[PDB]
């Protein structure tokens, strides 16, 4: 069901998707452990997912949230990284695609800052690395994430240091209290509130 459809670095989608995901980099606390060690990408691709089928089922429940919120879906774009990256793409986000041991319970999260998303793209915590080289600092091989359309509703803030949602809420914000650079984090728990509308193909690169 699912295509993709490569954009042109002339096109100004391609552009502001770039922009985004090289304009939220930051530092990490674990000092590039699990992401790398990186100030920006080289970015090599970016595909737009095309679904029908897992478009209608995100607006169907887009329309069911923004009903329940004063006509409010509370959308955003937010980065995705995940080994099941391939499987979300013709699949849609499922139960499978959770993070269980997650600090806010047993959802499907995302992040404002695509260097956050990065540190997922191994698995948690990083994993062991790349698969080529077992290096979560590798600088040649192929990263992906997804820049995803997310349904929030109505979101329970939980200020800051698979399972429901806290019940009269959509979905939980994750607010960074300790590290004033950190941008949010949020968590979903229905895979219909999400769709994985860009695929972004880059590589971390060296600082010099
Ligand atoms: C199995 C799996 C898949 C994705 C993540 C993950 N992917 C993310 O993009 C992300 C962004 C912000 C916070 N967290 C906890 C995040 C977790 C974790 C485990
Ligand atoms: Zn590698």
């Amino acid at each position: 069901g699912t295509i993709l459809i490569d954009l042109s670095p002339d096109d100004k989608e391609f552009q502001s998707v770039e922009e985004e995901m090289q304009s939220t980099v930051r530092e990490h606390r674990d000092g590039g452990h699990a992401g790398g060690i990186f100030n920006r990408y080289n970015i090599l691709k970016i595909q737009k997912v095309c679904n029908k089928k897992l478009w209608e089922r995100y607006t169907h429940r887009r329309k069911e949230v923004s009903e329940e919120n004063h006509n409010h879906a509370n959308e955003r774009m937010l980065f995705h990284g995940s080994p099941f990256v391939n499987a979300i793409i013709h699949k849609g986000f499922d139960e499978r695609h959770a993070y269980i041991g997650g600090m806010f319970g047993a959802g499907i999260y995302f992040a404002e800052n695509s260097s956050k998303s990065n540190q997922y793209v191994y698995g948690i915590g990083g994993g062991t690395g790349c698969p080529v080289h077992k290096d979560r600092s590798c600088y040649i091989c192929h990263r992906q994430l997804l820049f995803c359309r997310v349904t929030l509703g109505k979101s329970f803030l939980q200020f800051s240091a698979m399972a429901h949602s806290p019940p009269g809420h959509h979905s939980v914000t994750g607010r960074p209290s300790v590290n004033g650079l950190a941008l949010a984090e949020y968590v979903i728990y229905r895979g219909e509130q999400a769709y994985p509308e860009y695929l972004i193909t880059y590589q971390i690169m060296r600082p010099e």
